[PDB]
């Protein structure tokens, strides 16, 4: 149906095929059925609106790392009580909010950030529900900007700290310890870092209980990969059946907070050709690194097929963006396309938008949602507020 | 006077001393006096309206890549025939605008970009003033991602077509070839590769006068760096007297192309310290990633200085967001800071905030501006600015 699309839309935009998000999610959900589990959705994958408020009529939950993703989404309409607040950098104004609008809990990262908890819960007169993020010192094996299981990482505590912190918030009347939570990396491929790090922190959680601390979750954060160049995934009934092996003995309610594997697939950034040039050719389209950070980050490549039914060469996909990091992707093959063509890039759903910027100064994209039904969930930025802001200045 | 400062403004923002600009340009215009130049600050740089408008007072041009550029140019006070326009992925919308805004040329990146900005140029019935950027497949020993004068990057063309494309421009009616132009990449701190490429291409020019090319001007675009971690700098003095000697029989109006030369020192990065987390330690400071791409995308490491008056060990730098990337200095060396701390991350007025985003769902910062007099020049985002255009599809 792209030639309706086509007719009342200007590339490039982002469109994402919401049923791809509805049975990924569907999927983490049912992973999980001879057990309690909470599956909170890692909004820094995608944070549009529209799709938090699809992900919250399928009673999802929410991983948040700041005011701004635990703010949208409550309006989004996930239930405050399935929300879960991460991150080594809560300011105050962050944390004293966040107690305020009764998430399930702050999972904290630093002692320092459990005894500032502890003074604002405090002045408010409550008990603020805690987990605490332990760094299992594994490696995850994956990219080193996505991988964050190693002690050299600023992600979660050691065992030791770990025991004194817990210890800590049991004695304190302003902090009640309820779960234990690891995050080892992001687009895992290998399952064995995963399970290895459930044992271990099942160990330390078994431990905690005899200590007198009443633990109700175990949080295994996300991390699962997709297939970005064709590569076998881990699939989920493999996934459960490790964790709850990995379980024994412990009746927790697991917490699973899975991001790019429930939306990177429903997401494409489709573009137009613009032009071609020519030792080697390259092939100009009119999205950029500004709208795509992945393949310059992290030297992701992510796959292009062509719309536009149209001898196949090798060729760089670049942007129109004044640097070289600006080419999406190296060596392709594609057959010749003429200024009009038009290509998706795929599985851009996840960091794909939510990592845009106005480089160059270029407005942000225009974001389409198929329902079955093509309807705009983020109108495109117009000219005028990309300095909206500056004008009083001037 | 940072005390007043930090009792009306809250962290982290970006701060400007207007001087650095005013005389880092005025360096710029002086370097060449026995001859007719033209500076025209790159925006992509940094573009902010108040910044352009001062530049724009000292009567300078502007080295645009967008249709936003170049709108922020004219609205900033820059006059249109100081505007070039560049970029390898112009569209029929931004070429069509810019004819009709009479700036200076068109920088043409392709033989396909020429046959389409002829076309538009006809339908407007005008005699479109066009440049053409060679690639003098020069290595400018810099970062692979900054780096664009080898044949392998996606800019400028070889000499063979270039001679084509000009001669092609000649017979058009709708095209008038008047500038020769380079630009073999950013950060560079060798003075060698430069002049290699000015000779190769006052070479090309001069063949291009011969066969009634009627050249006006020599853009040698811009890509002198910075002193990020106290390296020696290519100094003005020699880079114009290299220029000029490579210009020996050419009398043309000299252009340059400035971004990071211009604005890096008179941009920093004021942020406040939440937390200190312990073999290793880490500072978590309130600015992140999305706020300052370079490190994580570049490897840069800019200078980091404590502001607040107050035993020196060696710690990771880092910000808020969720990922491992975003770590501003590793194994830097710090006195032990407290939360409140304030300090300033160094010469990140040049691709600071202007490669920003919201990631994380973390409102663009406020930049202030010191005239000598402290004024906001972007007021800071509200959290609901992250999500406006996307509660309509709600
Ligand atoms: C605490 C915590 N929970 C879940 C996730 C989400 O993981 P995922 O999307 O299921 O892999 C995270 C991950 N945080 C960092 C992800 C960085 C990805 C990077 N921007 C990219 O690949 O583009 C987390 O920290
Ligand atoms: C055509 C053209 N002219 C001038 C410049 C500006 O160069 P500079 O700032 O004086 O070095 C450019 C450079 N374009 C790419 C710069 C990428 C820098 C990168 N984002 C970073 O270092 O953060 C140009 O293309």
């Amino acid at each position: 149906n792209y030639e309706e699309l086509f007719q009342t839309h200007k590339t490039p935009f982002y469109l994402y095929d919401f049923d791809k998000i509805k049975q990924a999610f569907l999927n983490y959900k049912e992973a999980f059925k001879g057990r309690k589990s909470l599956i909170c959705y890692a909004l820094k994958a995608n944070s549009n609106l529209s799709i938090l408020s699809l992900l919250a009529h399928l009673e999802s939950g929410a991983d948040c790392v700041s005011i701004g993703e635990i703010q949208r989404a409550l309006k989004a309409g996930i239930k405050p009580y399935r929300i879960v607040f991460s991150g080594v950098g809560k300011s105050a104004f962050e944390i004293e909010q966040a107690l305020k609008l009764n998430i399930l809990f702050l999972n904290v990262e630093s002692f320092m950030e459990l005894k500032t908890i502890e003074t604002i819960a405090q002045s408010l007169g409550i008990k603020a529900r805690i987990s605490i993020r332990i760094n299992p010192n594994i490696d995850a094996k994956t990219h080193p900007y996505i991988s964050t299981g190693l002690k050299e990482n600023k992600f979660g505590v050691g065992e030791k700290e770990a025991l004194e912190m817990f210890l800590w918030a049991k004695k304190s009347a302003f902090l009640e310890p309820v779960s234990v939570h690891f995050h080892i990396g992001s687009q895992l491929l290998d399952l064995e870092p995963i399970i290895e790090a459930s044992q271990k922190v099942a160990k330390i959680a078994k431990s905690l209980i005899a200590l007198g601390i009443d633990l109700r979750f175990f949080d295994v954060g996300g991390g699962i990969g997709v297939s970005y160049e064709n590569e076998e995934t881990i699939k989920l009934y493999d996934y459960a059946q490790g964790i709850l092996n990995a379980l024994q003995g412990l009746d927790l309610t697991i917490i699973c907070e899975p991001g790019r594997s429930i939306v990177a697939e429903s997401g494409e950034l489709i573009t137009q050709v613009l032009y071609e040039k020519k030792n080697k050719r390259f092939v100009i389209v009119d999205a950029g690194m500004n709208d795509f950070l992945r393949p310059s980050l992290y030297h992701a490549k992510h796959a292009i097929r062509v719309i536009t039914p149209s001898e196949i060469s090798p060729c760089d996909v670049v942007g129109p963006v004044c640097e070289s990091s600006d080419t999406f992707l190296k060596d392709a093959h594609l057959p010749e396309l003429e200024p009009g063509d038009k290509i998706a890039i795929e599985k851009v759903g996840a960091y794909g938008s939510s990592m845009a910027s106005q480089y160059n100064s270029r407005p942000k994209l225009l974001e389409l949602a198929l329902e079955d039904k093509i309807r705009v969930i983020r109108k495109r930025e117009a000219l005028e507020d990309l300095w909206r802001l500056e004008e009083e200045g001037l």
